[PDB]
């Protein structure tokens, strides 16, 4: 899964037309290590209906700023280029579905 940086954004998610999943993650976190597969487990279920990438607190802090993203890993479901919805913490795999799809 590709890693994006404040540099990126307003190309790959502000400008970019297709959905797009964001997994906020640290180096220094449990919770996210185990996310993680889930995450790219649903990335291979969910290829060419939604874009998902990761953007660590260390290259991402503008865009944590903006967004009000504290919590680790936190989601955030972005669709034409607009903020969908936000995720504060873990998900399991069934969770993670019924968020996406419910949210688009």
């Amino acid at each position: 899964l590709r890693s994006l940086s404040d540099s990126d954004f307003q190309l790959e998610v502000r400008q970019h037309p297709d959905p797009i999943i964001i997994m906020f993650t640290g180096s220094w976190c449990q919770p996210c290590k185990k996310m993680k597969p889930t995450f790219e487990e649903m990335a291979s279920q969910m290829e060419g209906d939604i874009r998902f990438a990761y953007m660590d607190a260390e290259d991402a802090e503008k865009t944590m700023a903006e967004l009000n993203i504290r919590t680790l890993p936190s989601l955030a479901l972005f669709v034409d280029g607009m903020i969908r919805e936000v995720f504060s913490g873990t998900m399991n795999k069934s969770d993670l579905r019924y968020w996406i799809n419910n949210n688009i």
